[PDB]
């Protein structure tokens, strides 16, 4: 536990440490191999997003029982490359960054599972599947979006969701042109044991060529022996997920609804509008499973594999709400991810050979600023758990979308080989850290 | 020891900063043994964004700070202050409340220096190290009366109480002539650190209204209390002792010492409407003005002579000043200036073996690294980095002439004995207790 000791106004009352950490940190360090890996990604969850969400939901002296409970921490760099020059591009897109940790190769903004030469590389999910391990891919967003897709697809443009967009924007990857296919076609080919998220609308599209030509991708999946679940009741009813009966969960047309509702940040919002208190999103049906609910069922099904498993969990709507300059939606998705991190650690502590990693693909726009601030961008005053006002600001874009930032950010880990996230590392080091931990070998 | 990119950042594994497994090396970095010395280096407003922007510019994205990034044990720490009336958190701290938190282990309100929300003074880590017979050093690139060096030697209810003039008016409770301990400078001279180096010479021109050295300038008071006064690099070098008999006071500027790099101020649509900038040495900085590393190196040399040990604090204060000024070049230049000082500290620590070196910031700041094409509402600028690529920096949290601090948790890094105590999530106040325990210091207030 790293919460404040007691009276934050008294000497020592704000301390998060109870004593010396040397002995406990020594015991946290293991050279032994990981049987399983649980990688949790908060999309755009920079140190600012963690602090804003803790300050709001848990109080400044508060503590995330998930996100902040990982003992070994560091900062890692996530710059992408300029496709023409091969030089760094200091602000990565979600796809170039997801490619970096899933393949250990940097790439250009737009690329998914391919380097700057458009050459595809095997992913940590593919290599784990090759070694006989169970594979899980869970996201709160569309399964075709950057984070879940980087594990199962190789396309020259991250916009190549289905056959329609692929033929037009990735002619080289289009199935009817000799290519591996759209992100969804490649996802179905990849055959992860557990795939849960949104992006049901692309499964409505039909294949232009191949073995399941003229049938919807939804129909292709059914014909290929997949289990299709669309709500929390049916997801719960699943008892097995393997290579014979793989599980595909489609819980939204696009992105699954955000858990918290609040207004969008506005120009002088902290001055001109009242302090906001986040409310549960009423449009969200209770039948839509949460990230922790999906994480928990994935963990359950994947741990039946005696050789081990690799699971990736993506709190993708953190980024979406940061883009939308919506502090409530953004904080809500950080809280949603914290619940999933808690499930992962609960499991890891009990199992003993599970490496849990919690990080982000890049930093984002949101900043915590003084309540009195007169900023040129979009702002909002929020009423936190402390009973004090916090002002959040979005001042890096005049367009309707707030943008990613290139700041290095927190990488945290628990379990075997977790020492490899401490100090300064690169997003690509994460790939090799995972590969080594599971004792995987290059395969495609 | 090195965390630069392996080779070809475009090739698989070429961008890796790791050469192998880090478990064994991190096990060896962990020491339960006590620290003979501590070197605390503070980059004022040096959030993770400031570290990245500087590295990207000066060393390349796959680059590495031989100082700042060479500390093996790392974590994130929280630096919120308190609202004086409610005692509730104030999510964005000023420099003085944050400096008070790590130097006393007590949170305080924005304005306070060395005092809690009740205006009650608490002993500082410098005071306790001095009480146990250790040598004490306080080095900064800005005014010695400013937040970071001041939090170690003064207790005032307003950080603006530099000299007797401002104190009588804004801190009547602390004013010497009203029974108080005095202005920041009066308290600094009383604190008698063995080594004090920085700016803020103009306040030493003021005379005391009351006390033992009434009617004499604070500069004359220092001389009368056996201090050594140095004002340039040549004189700093000429110093040989620095103890309680002959303490050293270095005043290298009237106010803040000039920044090392010159670049234009960020402007509205600067990345679009103005050419990419390349930072140039500041022509207003004389070579006679000592650098942070030069001051750090002489302080380490003089304090080392103490057989019982020493406590040294080093403040790269102008990082904040240039972030406030939305000047990417000045800001990056001062992060580079601090990296040189961190290098001196580690060079020393690695050789000595019992020195705990800590590198952190008092709070985060405004600057953000954004896409080159960005159309931002605030102030922006395009910069030509070591990579031969353009980096755009943005300042979008203030319409006023000063960019503001941010409340994001930030990096804390450490090397040496008890360095494990910065790993994971901690509080700025945990740093005080980490340093107290490492040196085996006991609560004392002379
Ligand atoms: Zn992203
Ligand atoms: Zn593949
Ligand atoms: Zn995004
Ligand atoms: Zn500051
Ligand atoms: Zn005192
Ligand atoms: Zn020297
Ligand atoms: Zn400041």
């Amino acid at each position: 536990n790293r919460a404040a000791q007691g009276d934050i106004t008294a000497p020592g009352g704000a301390r998060r440490l109870t004593g010396d950490q040397t002995a406990a940190l020594r015991d946290s360090l293991s050279d032994k191999p990981a049987k399983n890996i649980i990688l949790l990604i908060g999309d755009g969850m920079g140190d600012s997003e963690i602090t804003a969400a803790r300050n709001y939901a848990e109080g400044a002296g508060g503590f995330f029982k998930g996100i902040d409970a990982l003992p070994l921490t560091g900062q890692y760099t996530h710059y992408a490359l300029n496709k023409k020059t091969g030089k760094p591009d200091y602000v990565t897109a979600s796809a170039a960054s997801a490619t970096a940790w899933s393949t250990g190769v940097k790439t250009y903004n737009g690329a998914l599972g391919v380097d700057i030469h458009e050459k595809d590389h095997p992913t940590i999910l593919e290599m784990a599947k090759a070694a006989g391990l169970a594979t899980g891919n869970v996201s709160t967003a569309e399964l075709q979006a950057a984070t879940p897709a980087a594990l199962v697809a190789h396309v020259t443009s991250s916009k190549c969701y289905g056959p329609s967009a692929t033929s037009e924007k990735c002619p080289g990857n289009a199935l009817e042109k000799g290519g591996k296919g759209s992100i969804t076609e490649q996802l179905l080919n990849a055959r992860a044991d557990v795939t849960l998220g949104g992006g049901a609308k692309t499964f409505a599209e039909t294949a232009t060529a191949g073995e399941w030509q003229g049938k919807t991708l939804r129909e292709q999946a059914q014909a290929r022996g997949y289990q299709l679940v669309s709500d929390a009741a049916s997801l719960n009813s699943v008892t097995e997920a393997n290579q014979q009966k793989p599980l595909l969960g489609l819980f939204a047309d696009g992105n699954m609804p955000v858990r918290w509702l609040g207004p969008k940040a506005t120009y002088h919002g902290n001055i001109d509008k009242p302090a906001v208190t986040c409310t549960p999103n009423p449009q969200r049906n209770d039948s839509v499973p949460t990230l922790a609910q999906m994480t928990d069922k994935a963990i359950e099904l994947l741990s039946k594999n005696e050789k081990g498993f690799f699971l990736q969990v993506a709190g993708a709507s953190i980024d979406a709400q940061d883009h939308a300059a919506n502090p409530c939606g953004q904080i809500g998705e950080t809280v949603d991810l914290d619940e999933a991190v808690q499930r992962a650690l609960e499991f890891a502590k009990k199992e003993g050979n599970t490496l849990v990693i919690v990080t982000a693909d890049h930093a984002h726009a949101s900043q915590i600023v003084a309540p009195d601030t007169k900023a040129p961008g979009l702002t909002q005053a929020l009423n936190t758990k402390d009973g004090a006002v916090m002002v959040m600001s979005y001042g890096n874009s005049e367009e309707d979308s707030q943008e990613h930032t290139g700041s290095q950010l927190r990488i945290a880990a628990y379990g075997p080989h977790a020492a490899n996230v401490v100090g300064l590392t690169d997003q690509t080091d994460l790939f090799y850290t995972m590969k080594a931990a599971l004792g995987l070998k290059w395969s495609h």
